[PDB]
C-alpha cells in the first residue's frame, strides 16, 4: 500500500498510479519571478462564518477535520473559480523537522507545514462526483512558517493526543477555520492534482502568498501522530508531503505583484 516511506513513498506511486507522471500534477515549486501577474484575476471570497466542523480523524496519511457540507455553510468563491465551492475538510502536511514539511515550495523554500482547505464545486452535486472532473475541487493552500504560537491552531493541537494512530477519530465541533487564514488573500493559482493517490487532476490550486505562524511546540504535536494502526510497529507520522512536480505545459498566475522591480 502507498505511503511516505522508503519502499512505498512518493517516488514509487507511479507504479500503481501512472497519472503520477501526468500533465497536471501537484504540488509544484512556485518560482515567483516566472509566475505571471494577471491583473484580471479576481479577489477570493472566503465565506466561513457558518462553518460547522464535526470530527477529526487520523486516516493513516494525515489528520482531517471534517465539515458539514450539506449546505453552503462554508464556501470559497472568486479568484479563478466559477460558481461556489463547499468546504468539506482540511488537513495538513508537515515535516520531521522545522526545515521541511510543505508540499508547495516558494523559490525552492520549504515551510514547516502546509494547510489544505479542500472544497468541491457545487456544480457537481457531491464530492465524489466532483473529484472526477477537471474543475471539481478547489484547494486553498496556506503555508505554516515556524515562529510564534498561533491561537488559531491551538484547538487542533489540543485534541491530537486523542487520534494518535490510524483509524482513530474524535468529536471536533465549533472550530472556526477563519482563524487559520492570513490577513492578505493574495494568491498564486494553477491547475493541478490531488497530492496523494489516486493523484487525480481535478484541482484548481489557490496558494496564499502570506504564511501563517506556528510554533515549534505546536508542530511537534503533529509529529506525535503515527501512520500505523494500534499494535503495529511505531511509524511516526512525519514527512507526509509529496515532492514538487514539473509544471510541464502550465503557467502559474499571480493575483498580485510580488517583486516590485518587475513592474
Ligand atoms: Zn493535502
Amino acid at each position: 500500500h502507498w505511503g511516505y516511506g522508503k519502499h512505498n513513498g512518493p517516488e514509487h506511486w507511479h507504479k500503481d498510479f501512472p497519472i503520477a507522471k501526468g500533465e497536471r500534477q501537484s504540488p509544484v515549486d512556485i518560482d515567483t519571478h516566472t509566475a505571471k501577474y494577471d491583473p484580471s484575476l479576481k479577489p477570493l471570497s472566503v465565506s466561513y462564518d457558518q462553518a460547522t466542523s464535526l470530527r477529526i480523524l487520523n486516516n493513516g496519511h494525515t489528520f482531517n477535520v471534517e465539515f458539514d457540507d450539506s449546505q453552503d455553510k462554508a464556501v470559497l468563491k472568486g479568484g479563478p473559480l466559477d460558481g461556489t465551492y463547499r468546504l468539506i475538510q482540511f488537513h495538513f502536511h508537515w515535516g520531521s523537522h522545522d526545515g521541511q514539511g510543505s508540499e508547495h515550495t516558494v523559490d525552492k523554500k520549504k515551510y514547516a507545514a502546509e494547510l489544505h482547505l479542500v472544497h468541491w464545486n457545487t456544480k457537481y452535486g457531491d464530492f465524489g462526483k466532483a473529484v472526477q472532473q477537471p474543475d471539481g475541487l478547489a484547494v486553498l493552500g496556506i503555508f505554516l512558517k515556524v515562529g510564534s504560537a498561533n491561537p488559531g491552531l491551538q484547538k487542533v493541537v489540543d485534541v491530537l493526543d486523542s487520534i494518535k494512530t490510524k483509524g482513530k477519530s474524535a468529536d471536533f465541533t465549533n472550530f472556526d477555520p477563519r482563524g487559520l487564514l492570513p490577513e492578505s488573500l493574495d494568491y498564486w493559482t494553477y491547475p493541478g492534482s490531488l497530492t496523494t493517490p489516486p493523484l487525480l487532476e481535478c484541482v484548481t490550486w489557490i496558494v496564499l502568498k502570506e504564511p501563517i505562524s506556528v510554533s515549534s511546540e505546536q508542530v511537534s504535536k503533529f509529529r506525535k501522530l503515527n501512520f500505523n494502526g494500534e499494535g503495529e510497529p511505531e511509524e511516526p507520522m512525519v514527512d507526509n508531503w509529496r515532492p514538487t512536480q514539473p509544471l510541464k505545459n502550465r503557467q502559474i498566475k499571480a493575483s498580485f505583484k510580488h517583486h516590485h522591480h518587475h513592474h
